[PDB]
């Protein structure tokens, strides 16, 4: 149930590309 991290990782994932 505490895996919303995925959605959060999705928002931060964009930053990983523009590092």
């Amino acid at each position: 149930a505490k895996k919303v991290f995925k959605r959060l990782e999705k928002s931060f994932s964009k930053i990983q590309n523009d590092k």
